[PDB]
Parts: structure tokens; C-alpha cells; sequence
């Protein structure tokens, strides 16, 4: 069973902008979701210091970028803290609406989409290469979600009965035709070494 839900209007306008704008530093997407997940990493490590049960889906942190060529898809994968469903559906909507103000304001002072991240919502820099995001996620107590939007102001969120994850966060682009470098080797180890170069977790390019 799937779940419809629309943005809240400042995120749809956000996406829009991301969507409609000219704008060719593309390939910070990828630092924006790096970033995230060296978040989400960093806060499982944090929590299980003083419950280390939290581990017990899984103790290895990482990170993990898969592009396949034949789906025309750049996956993110790591193993931090995930997300609930309240996460997803309700609670980080509210924390976005605030920094998407202040990033709208920002770029009217004449600030730069590279700053997305300052906001807190960079995540929605995917929509810079990205036609569809396919979001597969486990938090500890909750069930694995699927979430999913080709923008158009809503998104879709269902119980998830593909592949465990144990826990963790998988970002599925599936990339703008005209976008297809983000599935290079070349391209993408030259994205993370001039972006990425001092993310604290393993970071694993897989190859085809
Ligand atoms: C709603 C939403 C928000 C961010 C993303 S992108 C995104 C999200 C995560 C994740 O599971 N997090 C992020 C973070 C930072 C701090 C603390 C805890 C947590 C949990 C990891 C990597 C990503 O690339 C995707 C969606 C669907």
C-alpha cells in the first residue's frame, strides 16, 4: 500500500527553483549527499556510545557509491542511523520549511546554490541531475520505507519489502538523460576527491 503526500509549499517552490533555474555546477549533489550521509553515520556511532545495542543491526560504517550504467542510476548507500516514518512524512518537512526560507532569501541577496547545505536542505540538490530519488531507509524499532518523488509537488512513502538494509540509507538517482557522467568512474572519484576529501568514514566508488 502506497501513501501519497504533498510537499509543503516552500519545499515544492524549492524544488521547482532547483528544477527550472540555469545552473551548470551540477556535481555538488553528490557532496550534499555525502555530507548527509557522514551525518547519519556520525549519530549512530554517537548513540550507540551509550546504548550499544543500537549496533546491533549492523557495526560497519561506510559509505557506498554504486552507478549503474544499464539502469541510468547513481546509488548512495551508508549504514548510519536512517529514518522513521515520521521522519519522512511529517517532522523533517518542518525543520526544511525554515531553511528553505533563509536559503530562498539567501539567493536573492545574491548567495549561491552551492550553499544549499548551509540551509540544512541540500538533500533536494539531487533535482539538479536527478528526474526521479528513490529513497530506501531503516531506522532501529521502525520498519524499512521506501520514499520516492519525481517532484511535481508530492512524494510517495510504503513499507519496503525489497532487499534488507539492517539499517541505513540508500539514495537511488535515477539521472536526467543528459546527465549520465555521474555514472563514470572518472567523474565521479574526480567529484568526491575535490568535494568529499575529508568525510571520516570509508567511502567505497564501486566500478561495472
Ligand atoms: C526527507 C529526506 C531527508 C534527507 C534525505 S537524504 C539522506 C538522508 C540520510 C539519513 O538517513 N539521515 C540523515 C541525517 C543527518 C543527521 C542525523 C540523522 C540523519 C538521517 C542519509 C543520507 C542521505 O543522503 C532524504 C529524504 C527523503
Amino acid at each position: 500500500e502506497v501513501e501519497t503526500f504533498a510537499f509543503q509549499a516552500e519545499i515544492a517552490q524549492l524544488m521547482s527553483l532547483i528544477i527550472n533555474t540555469f545552473y551548470s555546477n551540477k556535481e555538488i549533489f553528490l557532496r550534499e549527499l555525502i555530507s548527509n550521509s557522514s551525518d547519519a553515520l556520525d549519530k549512530i556511532r554517537y548513540e550507540s556510545l551509550t546504548d550499544p545495542s543500537k549496533l546491533d543491526s549492523g557495526k560497519e560504517l561506510h559509505i557506498n557509491l554504486i552507478p549503474n550504467k544499464q539502469d541510468r542510476t547513481l546509488t548512495i548507500v551508508d549504514t548510519g542511523i536512517g529514518m522513521t516514518k515520521a521522519d519522512l512524512i511529517n517532522n523533517l518537512g518542518t525543520i526544511a520549511k525554515s531553511g528553505t526560507k533563509a536559503f530562498m532569501e539567501a539567493l536573492q541577496a545574491g548567495a549561491d546554490i552551492s550553499m544549499i547545505g548551509q540551509f540544512g536542505v541540500g538533500f533536494y540538490s539531487a533535482y539538479l541531475v536527478a528526474e526521479k530519488v528513490t529513497v530506501i531507509t531503516k531506522h532501529n524499532d521502525d520498519e524499512q520505507y521506501a520514499w520516492e518523488s519525481s517532484a511535481g509537488g508530492s512524494f510517495t512513502v510504503r513499507t519496503d519489502t525489497g532487499e534488507p538494509m539492517g539499517r541505513g540509507t540508500k539514495v537511488i538517482l535515477h539521472l536526467k538523460e543528459d546527465q549520465t557522467e555521474y555514472l563514470e568512474e572518472r567523474r565521479i572519484k574526480e567529484i568526491v576527491k575535490k568535494h568529499s576529501q575529508f568525510i571520516g568514514y570509508p567511502i567505497t566508488l564501486f566500478v561495472e
